């Protein structure tokens, strides 16, 4: 059985091998099982310095997350994130805004909804809108990695056109797909 959380699964993978795009850190994690394993329940994580990968700078990162940290992973120069699960979402339109530093990708229902293939400083973009068929807990996955040097990973999602946008926690996340009472 898998469980139960209002968040979504996380795997951490660290390497030594530079990341430059999304098909490095996605080799990475089809090279080996994940370093650290937690549950993303507050989907707002750094910003730090110093490599995510060294020390402590996981945890710091993780902030409120990180005391579901399977264990504390050994030093890397570059790692990064793997998330997934589901999302409560009415239909209508909606589009992503995420701070990052470096690269991520995140696709809603199997379709890529914000997507930066390079490191970067940590930079805003406001991706372009998309549309929920159906009201429910739709499939999400997410990547960022850390290249080196400063990290952070930030995606908010707007439902009114950009007027405002909302962090993805507990209020809308769940695991499986099944409404978390946690
Ligand atoms: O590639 C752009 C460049 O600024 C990279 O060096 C870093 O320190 C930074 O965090 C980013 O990963
Ligand atoms: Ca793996
Ligand atoms: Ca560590
Ligand atoms: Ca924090
Ligand atoms: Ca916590
Ligand atoms: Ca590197
Ligand atoms: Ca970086």
């Amino acid at each position: 059985p898998d469980s139960l959380f209002a968040g979504l699964v996380g795997e951490y993978y660290g390497t030594n091998s530079q990341l430059n795009n999304i098909s490095d850190f996605r080799a990475l994690v089809d090279s080996k099982e994940a370093d650290a394993t937690f549950e993303a329940a507050n989907i707002s994580y750094g910003r730090g310095s110093s490599d995510v990968a060294k020390g402590t700078h996981l945890q710091e990162f993780l902030g409120s997350d990180a005391s579901t940290l399977s264990t504390d992973p050994g030093d890397n120069t570059d790692g990064g994130i793997y998330l997934q699960g589901y999302v409560y979402l009415e239909a209508g339109t909606y589009n992503f805004k995420v701070t990052a530093d470096d690269g991520y990708e995140i696709t809603i229902n199997g379709n890529p909804v914000a997507t930066v293939d390079n490191n970067q400083s940590v930079y805003t973009v406001t991706h372009a809108s998309f549309t929920i068929s159906e009201s429910g807990y739709q499939a999400i996955d997410m990547i960022w990695w850390d290249q080196g040097g400063d990290y952070v990973f930030q995606p908010t999602l707007s439902a009114d056109g950009g007027s405002t946008y909302f962090v993805l926690d507990s209020a809308i996340l769940s695991s499986t797909g099944e409404t978390p009472y946690t």
